[PDB]
């Protein structure tokens, strides 16, 4: 069942085995990948998170952000450690109570402190819409379509060692799949259909790095959703999807009864099927309960090309029509050396007082605001413009905002910017070498939205700014409850801080 809108959440440790190798992880609900969290558009969340961590191997301490969410008016509720609060120590809760206007289609939460969701926490959030303009586009859209991607680590998220390299040990589908090597044959997940019938699929990425390329055996997608933005009907055979992303798409089940493969590829790790890894099975109603013996093609048709993408409604694009044109544009300098990522010269380390409580009590400037080159301010009711050109080292990056989406004015691997109907998302890959992905939004949001690279290894290693959106009128437009004003003091004092 789905949970929520106003739920309890107990973040536990417990051993998993979702590739047959066991180890121990940080659950949201008891499972992996947690629990739908869902609701209707416009409605108040109240997610009382129950921090219930023992195991300081993966951290006892944790926060949630609601990926995608824009939380306006309720930044203290957004997640991100150290920039809009402390952590929630062990033995304690916090609830995170805030709206959702205005937007509706496929998020996820996960944690956000270190890179404890690569450990286990991290689940879908949807929200949907009574009035969806998609709805007659299929026949099922619940729990059962939903469909997430996952990188898992036998290594401890906390225990992989410095200056060796980090890849995963098994793609999954919906919680389960094969490991890379010494594959066992544990169970693969199934997504069951009915012929005849459509369903919207929401197809969601947890991933802590590698991208996918997301496929259907003898089927075609056709995507209506990007990141919680509706979109023109775009058919496609095969999505290549970056960390953190979403899509909708139509499935419609018009080939034989039958079972046929569901193939999610990642950039790195495991290359292939063999044995079965990478893998998850759509079988039809009536069909065997056996493998599919399909195969991929060799060359896909129509794979997805972001530009290809188009919103349903009249998005438009903020700003004038030229590079530069917008009230505030920024051209960020994205670097990485011996270890360390920056971002215009600074490397992103979480400071000690939160983004949020440092405005709160008084820092006016982003010059005053800690850590030093980490927070960059923007003016209010204007049109931000930026640039975010590629060459990085374990490229291609995914770069997402909090609090707001975007409209993608430049996508990877071309050069034509658009200024007319581009996507609009909240995760966008800025590509490869000599790349220009350029992204504008307005600001209508008062507080501190962070911008980082949603591959959380690049995350930790400080591939990320904060923008402090409106510092003037952030404490006026973000009451606090008492609640959040306690958790800095419990924080420092169980870590002796
Ligand atoms: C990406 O586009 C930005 C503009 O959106 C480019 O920024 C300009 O960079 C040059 C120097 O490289 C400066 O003289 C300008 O002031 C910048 N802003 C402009 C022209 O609007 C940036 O060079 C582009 N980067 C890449 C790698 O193509
Ligand atoms: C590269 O990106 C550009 C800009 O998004 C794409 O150009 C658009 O192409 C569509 C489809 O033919 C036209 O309707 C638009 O008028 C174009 N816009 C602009 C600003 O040129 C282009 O198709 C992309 N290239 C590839 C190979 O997909
Ligand atoms: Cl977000
Ligand atoms: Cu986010
Ligand atoms: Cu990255
Ligand atoms: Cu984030």
């Amino acid at each position: 069942a789905q949970i929520g809108p106003v739920t309890d959440l107990h973040i536990t440790n417990a051993n998993i085995s979702p590739d047959g190798f066991s180890r121990p992880a940080v659950l949201a609900g008891g499972t992996f990948p947690g629990p739908t969290i869902a609701g209707n558009t416009g409605d108040n969340f109240q997610i009382t998170v129950f921090n219930d961590l023992t195991d300081p191997s993966m951290l006892t301490d944790t926060s949630i952000h609601w990926h995608g969410l824009f939380q306006k008016g309720t930044n203290w509720a957004d997640g991100p450690a150290f920039v809009t609060q402390c952590p929630i120590i062990t033995g304690q809760s916090f609830d995170y109570n805030f709206n959702v206007p205005g937007q509706a289609g496929t998020f996820w939460y996960h944690s956000h402190l270190s890179t404890q969701y690569c450990d286990g926490l991290r689940g879908p959030f949807v929200v949907y819409d009574p009035n969806d303009p998609n709805a007659s586009l299929y026949d099922v859209d619940d729990d059962t379509t939903i469909i997430t991607l996952a990188d898992w680590y036998h290594t401890l998220a906390q225990q992989e060692p410095i200056g060796a390299a980090i890849t995963a040990d098994a793609t999954l589908i919906n919680g389960l799949g094969r490991s890379f090597t010494n594959t066992t044959a544990s169970p693969l997940s199934v997504i069951t259909v009915q012929s005849g019938k459509r369903y919207r699929m929401r197809l969601v990425s947890i991933s802590c790095d590698p991208n996918y390329l997301f496929s259907i055996d003898g089927h075609d997608m056709t995507i209506i959703e990007v990141d919680g933005v509706n979109s023109q009907q775009l058919t496609v055979d095969q999505i290549q999807i970056f960390a953190a992303q979403r899509y909708s798409f139509v499935l419609n089940a018009n080939q034989p009864v039958g079972n046929y493969w569901i193939r999610a590829q990642p950039n790195s790790g495991g290359q292939g099927f063999d044995g079965g890894i990478n893998s998850a099975i759509l079988r039809y109603e009536g069909a065997t309960v056996e493998d599919p013996t399909t195969t991929a093609p060799t060359t896909f048709s129509n794979p997805l090309v972001e530009t290809d993408l188009h919103p349903l409604a009249d998005l438009g694009v903020p700003g004038q029509p030229f590079r530069g044109g917008a009230d505030d544009p920024l051209v960020l300098n994205l670097a990485f050396a011996n270890g360390r990522f920056s971002i215009d010269g600074v490397s992103f380390v979480p400071p000690t007082v939160p983004v949020l409580l440092q405005i709160l009590s008084g820092a006016q400037n982003a010059q005053d605001l800690l850590p030093a080159g980490s927070v960059i301010s923007l003016p209010s009711n204007s049109v931000i413009e930026v640039a975010l050109p590629a060459g990085a080292a374990g490229g291609p990056h995914p770069f997402h905002l909090h609090g707001h989406n975007f409209a993608v004015v430049q996508s990877a691997n071309n050069a034509t910017p658009n200024y007319v109907n581009p996507i609009w998302r909240d995760t966008v890959s800025i590509g490869g070498t000599g790349d220009n992905v350029t992204i504008r939004f307005t600001t209508n949001n008062p507080g501190p939205w962070f911008l980082h690279c949603h591959i959380d290894w690049h995350l930790e290693a400080g591939f990320a700014i904060v923008f402090a959106e409106d510092i003037p009128d952030t404490a006026s437009a973000n009451p606090v409850p008492q609640a959040w004003s306690d958790l800095c003091p419990a924080y420092d004092q169980a870590h002796n801080i």
